[PDB]
């Protein structure tokens, strides 16, 4: 049971109302006929149009959620909205735009979501509330065949072009007019109980009802998202690298054990409270502090209440408390905070539920919304560099180091030497790519750079 089978029931009650008269008993293998599509018995990578819930959260970086409302269908005007924000009319003679014949609104989608999805997927995943029109309207803009090949690369073609006759994936598809195999998958057959907007309001205030088709994609895909990631949530699913995982992975391990070594350094807590995966390892294995560990698994609905996580019956207030990636509804004073900012847009942090965004990076990970209250007690945590390691080069050309935040008994001293110079341009970069990626970090307010330099005697 790797794909669907084509031969899988199809709920037809949801198409009723734009196609009445649609028989109750379906298959997928019926309904792509009906959607003017051909399969010619072909086992060649294509075997059927519709996904599994398995294979599109797999694949939930390929999501695109599509919604058709007919503004009057052969003989009317059909608006077609995608969860981009983009509103097309398609005339069979929030950006909207006016109608238009399908010959030039299809090249419209190829660009669309070639622009979208270069840097996301090989693929694209339809995600519907299906009522009709959609798939009705998917012959104006599909072609379907066998798995095919980019003519320029390697990747698989996503996309056609009738002028040239030709194949490609989303990064060379400029002028092509037709989507090439792409995927879908119907929400409305997960066994819901009222319409669309019901079902989206139950967990999400951030996207309204303007009443156009893209808003009906938003909440859609949403929809779809809440149900995969945050009700359900499944952490042994690994996600393909597409871009710096690797580098931002490293630079959060390089950031977090120099910010905890140094606070244990500058304010010598007797004991710190790791809050958060309960596979963590302690960062900083050298420090001389009582390190004790809470489990707390990554919240995806709404963050943690601290009076929930704290309390019920131990001296939190003793110390410090490390919350490294732990999203809590307010922090306390004695706190040192990794907090992801879901509001960062990059090719990981997909949008998701309720103001909150769906981090790809190895495994999903949906973040509640990120809240500036949470961190009232605390301040932003400053850049600085700091190594007691010896001064000593070993072993790429050089250019000399001013900097107040390298906190080195070279700079004590008056002069960065090399090997702290280097060292300290490494962790700058890991910093900023950290940074970038949308990390935050957020520290007790009487942390103070000014102390460390005390710690070369
Ligand atoms: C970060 O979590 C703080 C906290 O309250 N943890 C806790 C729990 C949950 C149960 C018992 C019996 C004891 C403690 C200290
Ligand atoms: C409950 O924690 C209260 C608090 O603010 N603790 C604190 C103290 C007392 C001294 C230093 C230098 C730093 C911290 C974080
Ligand atoms: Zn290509
Ligand atoms: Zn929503
Ligand atoms: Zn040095």
């Amino acid at each position: 049971p790797t794909h669907l089978s084509v031969d899988t029931k199809f709920k037809t009650e949801g198409l009723c109302v734009d196609i009445p008269g649609i028989p109750k008993d379906m298959t997928y293998r019926r309904l792509i006929s009906m959607m003017g599509f051909k399969m010619n018995y072909q086992v060649n990578g294509y075997p059927n149009m519709f996904i599994t819930r398995e294979e599109a959260i797999r694949h939930v970086r390929a999501w695109i959620g599509f919604d058709v409302e007919g503004c009057h269908g052969t003989n009317l005007p059909l608006q077609l909205g995608f969860s981009t924000g983009v509103n097309l009319v398609a005339v069979p003679t929030p950006l909207m735009y006016k109608g238009l014949p399908w010959n030039v609104v299809r090249i419209k989608i190829v660009q669309m979501l070639s622009d979208t999805l270069k840097n996301l997927s090989d693929r694209v995943v339809f995600v519907l509330w299906a009522h009709g029109f959609e798939l009705t309207s998917m012959k104006y803009f599909v072609k379907i065949g066998p798995e095919r090949t980019c003519c320029l690369c390697d990747r698989r073609a996503t996309c056609f072009s009738t002028a040239s006759d030709t194949y490609a994936c989303w990064h060379h598809s400029i002028g092509f007019d037709y989507v090439y195999n792409p995927f879908m998958i119907d929400v409305q057959q997960w066994g819901f109980t009222g319409n669309l907007q019901s079902n989206h309001d139950l967990y999400c205030q951030v996207h309204g009802n303007a009443h156009v088709a893209s808003c009906d994609a938003i909440m859609t895909r949403c929809l779809a998202v809440h149900e995969c990631f945050v009700k359900r949530v499944d952490w042994t699913i690994e996600y393909p690298i597409i871009g710096d995982e690797l580098k931002i992975n490293a630079a959060c391990r390089k950031v977090q054990h120099m910010v905890v070594k140094a606070a244990l350094l500058a304010d010598k807590f007797p004991v710190l409270h790791d809050i958060g995966n309960p596979k963590a390892i302690k960062c900083v294995p050298q420090a001389d502090v009582e390190w004790k560990f809470y489990d707390a698994q990554p919240c995806s609905d709404k963050a943690y209440k601290i009076e929930e996580l704290f309390y019920s019956y131990d001296k939190f207030t003793d110390g410090v408390c490390l919350f490294w990636n732990c999203n809590v509804d307010r922090y306390p004073a004695n706190s040192i905070v990794c907090r992801f900012d879901t509001r960062v847009l990059s090719n990981l942090n997909l949008p998701g539920c309720d103001g909150g965004s769906l981090y790809v990076n190895k495994h999903a990970f949906h973040t509640p919304a990120f809240d500036k209250s949470a961190f009232v007690n605390l301040k932003q945590l400053p850049f600085f560099y700091y190594s007691d390691s010896p001064c000593e080069s070993h072993g790429i050309d050089y250019v000399p180091l001013k900097s107040a935040t390298c906190i080195t008994r070279c700079n004590l001293g008056g002069a960065v030497c090399r090997h702290h110079a280097n060292e300290y341009r490494l962790y700058l970069d890991a910093y900023n790519m950290m940074i970038s990626a949308g990390f935050s970090l957020w520290v007790y307010k009487q942390f103070d750079t000014y102390n460390l330099w005390n710690t070369f005697t």
